[PDB]
């Protein structure tokens, strides 16, 4: 019915509640009545919850809340009324909430935030979420009256129809503004009011296929502009970039789950010259969709705009070519993440043409279609500054006796590559090596500089030799088939700080487990997790021998 | 060390041989002395083999051949002097060979065929090969004087410097002409002489990057060429339009093939201002794109495929077949995209509105396809698709129900890493291949199936024959079958071929009676020989009480 813990954290999980339970007291610290059938909130339901710090009523279907229902909740810090049936909000609900830090009103069918300012008394408010998908159609200038500083403001303006000018300009500082909006009609009229107050701007759900930029009635404080679930065409992209051109200090541009398509027979004619890269140094593209029946587009002229970009992530976005032309324009690129794409070694060699990627130090090709460890090593050889190489989750299966790798390489990730053994293919220059989640039985490579070895989720029968890994700081060797370890082994690793030994079938026979059980107790702070004995589920740490 | 036969077949087994044997026989019908160090040929080393029909001397060090050394060879049919050190050719060697059918002279460092016609008396010659990669630089008009009909003519003119006009116009019919030529300078001058005589033209090794078409005043558009093959040829996006112009001279061209060719850009070429002709089959194999290629855009050529019926683009780095192209492929009935990298999702872009209306056979073997369900759905809208080969793709598993083109009669799921089969396989099938997988059971109801290929699995029990009434073919070899249900084969009234070999058949007589008796009564049906597990003795060779 209503289950609490020893410290007043209460939750109503049954879902068969028709009203707020009776007999709530000053000992209730948190009240989670999510996903119940509560319909009414009277002035007496919560009068004795003077110590209530969090009140969650998500997805209940609350019709009405009496004016003074929250009169006693002066210590409430977290109020979630999202997804109920409140079509009319009263400023008297929030007047007593002097300690309120989080307020969520999303998903309630109000057309307006009322004719009286709701948040004038929330002097401590930090996170405000407001709006809905269907009926929220007006933003008024009074709506955000007494709010000067907010950490996060989320406005679901999905079907907003009108925006009263300067409604949002009253908020001086907003670290993160999230704006849902299916159409772009109101986009530029909201932008002028928040461009000077927002640090991280996020636009969600908007259809920008036919977006056109027009000069603004206006410097900007936005450092990051995120587009999520947004639709863009090759034509409207140049308009979007003109909007980004108004943000002189923009550092980071991010497209998550967006859609890119052609308008049909569009060409780059005069937009090419009038585009300034600005100070954008990080580009992040995730899960870019291209319509199933797409119209072809050619945005190769945009390759030349990347000369100053330092950090690029293009994840899970159907990349099977990175042309040499593009890679040669990427003169400042230090970090490239191409995870979850369709790159094959053959075309990766074109990407590494002469004078390609001079500054690149980190290359991530996790979960592409890479097949040969050798060809990959030779492909990356001409990238002289490459130090971090992640080629995990590629079905390599095996490695030859000897390989070529970039000379400065110090981090190599061979996780989830389906290998059954390791060879000298792995260079001695490595400081960090990950060979987790494979099918290794042995690891006996001489890596005199290796600081960190990750080798969990294998079939290791014996610990690697400590003489071969002198400088080891970290050894993650959990989830193997280790039964014992040579006595005195860990004193050999003078620099050892963290070690994972759990999920191994440790033999806890006293004439053998003595050293390990003792070492664990003296070094409990080094062990991550706790090694258990095979038969009994008792920690090896708490095993003493005569 | 010469192993000879009573039928006259002799061999030069040992490789360290210095000369042709002395005192030969009238009973020699063949002579293979390949990979020897023979250097000389006198008239007395082979004056007795008047019944000789073949003579092979490849990879020898023959420097000279005395005049009339072949005087006795009046019935010789096969002469191979390939890869020797002959730099001077005499017409008296081929004077006596009135019955010669095959003559190979490739690989010899002669600069020309000589001032005397060499093939004037070879009235029955069918296959002639001549030239080499280093020194052959001239073709005189008399080179091919007395040759009227030939089945194959291979000319390795890699370093051809000069070509006398009309040298090859004398030959009236050549079914297959193979021409090696590094340069294209003499390409057009040789084409006009052969276009009326050649049926299958093959051009090898030529660099056509800067080839420009210039029409000769022949006006003999009446060409005999039906197939034009380019092998190991380098073409650019610019010169490709010039090659098309050359192909335009061949009004009757049916087949165009590029094997191991290279396509690249010249840097900044744009297609703005073509007749497909009769070309109905296009073949592209192992097309290479240079490591540091120059980008090219030949999408304008998509519109030239509207009359092609057969297309093979194998192992040519295909990620995409855009909807525009597949909409233009109106006549295409057969598409082989084996050994490519077709992104599974935009396989669905290829099957857009009005795509591939005539396509009956689609081969996507050995791409990177991952989902059987997504593949079948992608192909559903291709109404005329009857043959689908998606073998050698790592599907791993299949769901309970799938959607496939309603007319599908042939499905190839070989080498697909499946451990079981479900009703995803549609009942319309007549041919199913699920070979080289990890199946333990096959019990689908396929009332129309006539051929089941299911070898290289782990079948412990025969597929339920009651569910395959129309089976003509059952290849169930290389499995784990130990026994068979009694009378199973009686129900298969239309059975014609069956593979049972390489199974651990338990030859315990109180158990194996039916199978051993059936195989004896139906010997002509078994392909291979079923062997007993214990002993390697045939199953049909054991009779039970
Ligand atoms: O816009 C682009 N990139 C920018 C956005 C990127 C970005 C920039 C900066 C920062 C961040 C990101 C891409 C750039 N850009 C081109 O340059 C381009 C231009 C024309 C053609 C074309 O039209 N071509 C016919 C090809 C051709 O010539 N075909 C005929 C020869 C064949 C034929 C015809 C008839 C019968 C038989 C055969 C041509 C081609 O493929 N050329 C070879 C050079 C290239 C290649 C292929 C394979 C491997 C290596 C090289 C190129 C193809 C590509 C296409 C764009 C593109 O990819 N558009 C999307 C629609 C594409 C897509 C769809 C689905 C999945 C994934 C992507
Ligand atoms: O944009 C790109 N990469 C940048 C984003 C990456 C990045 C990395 C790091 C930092 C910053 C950015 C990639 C670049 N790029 C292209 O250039 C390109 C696009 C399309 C085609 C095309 O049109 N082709 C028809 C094919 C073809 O012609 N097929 C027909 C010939 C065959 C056929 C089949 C059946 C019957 C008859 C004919 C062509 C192909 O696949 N293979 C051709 C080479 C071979 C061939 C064979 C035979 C004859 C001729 C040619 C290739 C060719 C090339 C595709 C993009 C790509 O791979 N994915 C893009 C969608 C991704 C994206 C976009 C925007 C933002 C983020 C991600
Ligand atoms: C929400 O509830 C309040 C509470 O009654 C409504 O308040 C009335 O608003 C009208 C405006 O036309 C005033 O004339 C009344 O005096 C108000 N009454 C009270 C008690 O405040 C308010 O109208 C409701 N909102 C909507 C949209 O109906
Ligand atoms: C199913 O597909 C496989 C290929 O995955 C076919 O097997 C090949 O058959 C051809 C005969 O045309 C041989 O030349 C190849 O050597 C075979 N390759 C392999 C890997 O076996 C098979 O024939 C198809 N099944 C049919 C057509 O019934
Ligand atoms: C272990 C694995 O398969 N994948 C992990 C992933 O879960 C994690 O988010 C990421 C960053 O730490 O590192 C990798
Ligand atoms: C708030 O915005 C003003 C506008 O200039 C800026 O000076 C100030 O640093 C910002 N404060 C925070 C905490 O971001
Ligand atoms: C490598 O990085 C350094 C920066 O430390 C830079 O100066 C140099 O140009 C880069 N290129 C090579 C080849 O080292
Ligand atoms: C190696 O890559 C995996 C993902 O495949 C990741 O989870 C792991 O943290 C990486 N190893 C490192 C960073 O040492
Ligand atoms: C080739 O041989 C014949 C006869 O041995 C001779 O007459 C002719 O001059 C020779 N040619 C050369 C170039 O030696
Ligand atoms: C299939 O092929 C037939 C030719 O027999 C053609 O008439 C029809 O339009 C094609 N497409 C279909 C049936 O969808």
């Amino acid at each position: 019915s209503l289950s609490c813990d020893r410290n007043g954290i209460c939750k109503g999980s049954s879902g068969s509640l028709n009203s707020i339970p009776s007999g709530l007291t000053e000992a209730v610290k948190s009240l989670d009545l999510s996903n119940n059938r509560i319909t009414y909130i009277s002035n007496s339901d919560l009068q004795r919850c003077v110590n209530l710090q969090a009140l969650v009523l998500t997805s209940n279907g609350i019709n009405t809340i009496e004016e003074d229902s929250f009169s006693s909740l002066g210590s409430l810090e977290h109020l979630d009324l999202s997804y109920n049936y409140l079509s009319n909000l009263s400023s008297s609900w929030f007047k007593p909430l002097s300690s309120l830090t989080f307020l969520n009103l999303l998903g309630n069918p109000y057309k307006t935030l009322g004719e009286t300012s709701l948040f004038s008394h929330l002097t401590k408010l930090q996170i405000l979420r407001v709006g809905n998908m269907d009926t929220f159609t007006k933003i008024q200038r009074k709506d955000f009256a007494g709010l000067t500083f907010l950490e996060e403001l989320e406005i679901d303006a999905s079907d907003l129809q009108s925006y009263e000018p300067k409604s949002l300009k009253s908020i001086q500082n907003v670290s993160h503004l999230i704006l849902h909006m299916k159409q772009h009609i109101l986009l530029l009229e909201i932008f002028v009011d928040v461009t000077s107050s927002v640090e991280c701007l996020e636009l969600r759900d908007t259809d920008l296929d036919t977006f056109h930029f027009s000069e603004l009635s206006t410097n900007s404080l936005i450092k990051k502009f995120t587009f999520r679930n947004v639709k863009i065409t090759d034509e409207s992209l140049f308009q979007v970039m003109k909007l980004l051109n108004q943000i002189s200090g923009l550092l980071e541009l991010e497209f998550d789950d967006c859609t890119l398509n052609g308008v049909g027979n569009f060409r780059a004619s005069d937009n090419d010259r009038v585009i300034d890269p600005g100070k954008v140094e990080t580009l992040t593209i995730r899960r870019l969709h291209i319509p199933r029946f797409y119209l072809f587009y050619d945005l190769s002229t945009l390759y030349s705009l990347t000369e100053r970009v330092k950090r690029i992530t293009v994840e899970n976005s159907k990349v099977f070519l990175v042309p040499c032309l593009l890679s040669q324009h990427l003169k400042s690129l230090e970090y490239l993440d191409l995870s979850e794409n369709l790159m094959v070694e053959e075309y990766l060699k074109n990407s590494a043409c002469e004078d390609a990627w001079p500054s690149l130090q980190t290359l991530i090709l996790r979960q592409n279609h890479l097949a040969s460890l050798e060809k990959t090593g030779e492909t990356l050889l001409t990238l002289k500054n490459l130090t971090n190489i992640d080629i995990s989750k590629n079905s390599f299966h095996s490695m030859p006796e000897t390989c070529q790798w970039p000379e400065k390489m110090k981090y190599l990730n061979l996780s989830s590559t389906r290998i059954h053994s390791v060879t000298g293919c792995i260079p001695k220059t490595l400081e960090i090596l990950d060979v987790s989640n494979n099918n290794l039985n042995l690891f006996s490579l001489n890596l005199p500089q290796l600081k960190e070895l990750y080798i969990s989720r294998n079939k290791l029968m014996t610990l690697p030799d400590a003489s071969l890994l002198p400088m080891l700081l970290v050894l993650k060797i959990s989830r193997n088939q280790l039964k014992s370890v040579p006595d005195g082994i860990f004193d050999r690793l003078t620099s050892l700080q963290k070690i994972w030994l759990h999920t191994n079938p440790w033999d806890c026979s006293c004439p053998r487990i003595d050293y390990l059980s003792r070492w664990l107790n003296k070094n409990s702070q080094k062990e991550q997790g706790s090694a258990k004995c095979s038969g009994s589920g008792k920690p090896v740490r708490s095993i003493i021998c005569p």
